[PDB]
């Protein structure tokens, strides 16, 4: 419908050594049995942004400076914990570092 | 698809008498010329949660406690700034008060 909902943000001074919550990848088919696995990839994945593939929560790990980088494009995936076959179609989302 | 992008969150220990950024409403028909007006409705709209109807930035105005309220369900709308004709269908979104 043209609404845009697939972005998170981190309000920056909150960033540093201590990990802060960015957001949660989540499919509506996740019954909570923990048999779906969330795969994060893209800009800053596995360094700046890290995910728990059971809970789907993304954290920021470093001090971030909006001047150096305004935002990051990451890719979401939801695959089955055992077949590893995609449930949801992979989709991009953006993380915006806040002023 | 079944991806869920329409929930913001607020970390408890940042809420207070200082407004915290919650999220941005945004349509892709927004051309950044201020002709689209962002409207918020439902639980806490216009008290707890406040919008700038031009940028679409949402803010939390109060301390929040997930013990008292885990969750706020609200409604996002967009109208033409002077005709007030809706430009999008309403879209429900929820804000989660984070542990």
């Amino acid at each position: 419908s043209g609404w845009v909902w697939n972005q998170f943000f981190v309000i920056e001074e909150y960033t540093g050594p201590d990990p802060v919550l960015v957001g949660r990848l989540h499919s509506d088919i996740d019954s909570g049995d923990g048999n779906i696995k969330y795969i994060l990839s893209g800009e800053g994945a596995g360094t700046i942004f890290v995910i728990d593939d059971k809970s789907g929560n993304i954290h920021a790990t470093k001090t971030l400076d909006r001047e150096e980088r305004a935002q990051y494009t990451l890719m979401a995936q939801a695959v089955d914990r055992d077949t590893n076959r995609p449930l949801e179609p992979p989709s991009e989302f953006i993380v915006k570092v806040q002023d």
